[PDB]
DNA sequence: TGGGACTTTTTGA
DNA sequence: TTCAAAAAGTCCCA
């Protein structure tokens, strides 16, 4: 069930503006609408509108056919249309659009009780509001998302959810120059999976509003970040987007009246988005942070991909069997030169890395059974059975005590720079003692060709400070409240520059790097330090 | 007596 | 063969 408030702010954005005198007959949709949340405030709207203007209506048109007492029937019969696949919902929402009027002449109300995906609509919609679903994600019947795959090829695939589906049939049956206005998912805005759904929308419909609540819990008890989607088919021209981003995402939706003061207010930012220039990803800023990514962007020469070898880290694929505490009698039963260091995405601070607190048995060094045949039974043996159940294990490829990605030893086995993959804010840390790492902390090495050029310290001093963390976020995936995804598809493309200012900053940095690593330890000094460094890396950038 | 935050491994390519 | 993206369940505090 949508909030009401949504609702109202919904369906205000699709009907205020109509011109109720030169068009009698708008048919306004609900392709999923359940309950009828959105359907009844429709209902509710369309009455106020016919009787404010009845009898300019009945002057203009038909004297007879527009009486006050006639709205009912003419709303119910010619202008309401709701699709559902639940025959209780829309019983129930029948039932509600008839006791709105409270049997003297049949009565007809336009609902279907049918899949809205494979329903061949016999007419395009002047309006389209509502709320496409996101219970089924992943549930699908392997027949349905075959049918999925084939009749919507051009927005599904794969990966893909069933609602973007919803958004290609909702642009499908709209009237030209109609308004479409959705709630749903905000995923699709920055996903990979939805790059097709994101252009079929660009190239079809002008999309005039996008309000983004971030990670803001819209829906109580229920764990999606939502967005609401407006769009027109008319022969529009420039097709500025507004986008109302939210600032605060610890907000209360039911502390408001409407909507309009919640977009108005502090809470949310406004800037608008030039629609012929978006890319792909979908990258919405105000002008203040384009500016500060444009000015990074040309005065760096070099980027991470430019310079630098990134790689994931080992999947064993049974954690249980070859991760051991680091003072674990078994380690006694396995040589040390097949146990490699161990660390976490929480063992990652910025510019260093925390001790070693697990060992990995690198169990692919292995040669046969025979000889390793203590470690074989009474260590990693303990999980031989789900170790079968690997894919590769079951294939072939890979023998039954050997890890399923074990990636290369001597990509882990030098000097690097390790990150954690969700995190809050850049921890770029310089890795001294050849950690390994599971997939949850990414890595790479500096290109031999580009060592004389940058070291190490220089990289994590720039990457860790303020500016860039900006610099990161603007563009970076926000795939929970607070947590940012450290992928190697956006970490790699940050942009890097040197000038006069980096032997200074490449001292600030292993300054620093010397105060974490002592012994003796209080922060203090480190902050003082980072100052200083982002000062210079501002003057570097002139920002 | 409810109520969400995090990490391992599955799988397309 | 192997990479890397992204999917996928359990549990504790006021
Ligand atoms: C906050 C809180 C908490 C709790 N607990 C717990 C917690 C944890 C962690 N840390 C501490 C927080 C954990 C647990 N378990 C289990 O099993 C585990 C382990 C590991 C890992 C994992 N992961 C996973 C899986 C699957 N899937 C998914 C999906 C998404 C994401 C993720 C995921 C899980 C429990 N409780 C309450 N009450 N609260
Ligand atoms: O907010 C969601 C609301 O919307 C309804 N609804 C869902 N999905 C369709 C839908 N088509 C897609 C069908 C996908 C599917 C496939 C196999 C098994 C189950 C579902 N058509 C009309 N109403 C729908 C739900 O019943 C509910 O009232």
């Amino acid at each position: 069930y949508t909030p009401k408030i949504i609702v109202d702010y919904i369906v205000k954005k699709t009907l205020k503006n109509h011109d109720i005198i030169k068009n009698p007959y708008p048919r306004i949709l609900d392709i999923s609408c359940g309950c009828g949340n959105f359907l009844l405030e429709v209902y509710d709207i369309l009455y106020d509108l016919f009787e404010e203007n009845i009898y300019e209506l009945k002057k203009k048109y038909d004297e007879n056919y527009w009486t006050v007492d006639n709205i009912h029937r003419h709303i119910l019969n010619y202008c309401i249309y709701g699709a559902d696949i639940d025959e209780k919902a829309i019983s129930i929402l029948k039932d509600s659009l008839t006791n709105k009027k409270v049997d003297e002449s049949d009565i007809k109300i336009n609902l279907f009780c049918c899949d809205s995906l494979k329903k061949k609509w016999r007419y395009k919609f002047d309006y389209i509001v509502g709320n496409p679903p996101y219970i089924g994600h992943k549930k699908l019947e392997k027949k349905y998302k075959k049918f999925l795959l084939e009749k919507y090829s051009e927005v599904y695939k794969d990966k893909a959810d069933l609602y973007f589906c919803f958004y290609k049939k909702i642009i499908d049956i709209l009237k030209q120059g109609g308004i479409g206005s959705v709630i749903t998912p905000r995923y699709f805005l920055e996903s990979l999976s939805g790059k097709d759904l994101r252009e079929y929308i660009k190239s079809n419909v002008n999309v005039q509003e996008i309000v983004d609540f971030l990670g803001a819990n819209i829906f109580k008890n229920i764990g999606v970040s939502s967005c609401i989607l407006t769009f027109d088919k008319k022969k529009t021209k420039e097709t500025y987007i507004d986008v109302f981003k939210i600032k605060n995402e610890d907000i209360c939706i039911n502390k408001f009246e409407t909507l309009e003061e919640l977009l108005k207010s502090s809470k949310f930012e406004h800037f608008n988005i030039n629609q012929r220039l978006l890319s792909d990803e979908w990258i919405l800023v105000n002008k203040d942070d384009e500016t500060f990514y444009n000015k990074i962007q040309e005065k760096c020469k070099y980027s991470l991909e430019d310079i630098a070898i990134s790689f994931q880290g080992i999947i064993t694929g049974c954690d249980k069997a070859f991760i051991l505490s680091k003072d674990d009698v078994k380690l006694n039963l396995v040589d040390d030169k097949f146990l490699k260091c161990w660390i976490k995405s929480k063992n990652i601070n910025k510019y260093i890395v925390d001790k070693s607190e697990y060992r990995l048995i690198y169990s692919n060094d292995i040669d046969n059974e025979n000889t390793n045949k203590r470690i074989l039974d009474e260590i990693i043996g303990l999980y031989k059975t789900k170790l079968e159940n690997r894919r590769e294990c079951k294939s072939g490829i890979r023998k039954w005590y050997e890890l399923q990605w074990g990636r290369e030893k001597l990509f882990f086995e030098r000097k690097k720079i390790m990150y954690p993959y969700k995190s809050n804010e850049n921890r770029f840390a310089i890795d001294y003692d050849n950690n390994f790492s599971s997939a949850d902390v990414y890595s790479f090495f500096i290109k031999e060709e580009y060592l004389d050029k940058f070291s190490y310290e220089y990289l994590v001093g720039i990457l860790n400070s303020s500016v860039y963390d900006k610099y990161f976020k603007i563009t970076a995936k926000k795939m929970s409240k607070n947590i940012y995804d450290y992928y190697p598809n956006k970490v790699m493309k940050i942009r890097i520059f040197r000038d006069n200012n980096y032997e200074e900053i490449e001292n600030l940095s292993k300054q620093i790097i010397s105060i974490l690593l002592n012994k003796s330890i209080d922060k203090g000094k480190v902050e003082k330090l980072q100052i200083k460094m982002d000062n210079l890396i501002m003057d570097s950038l002139g920002i």
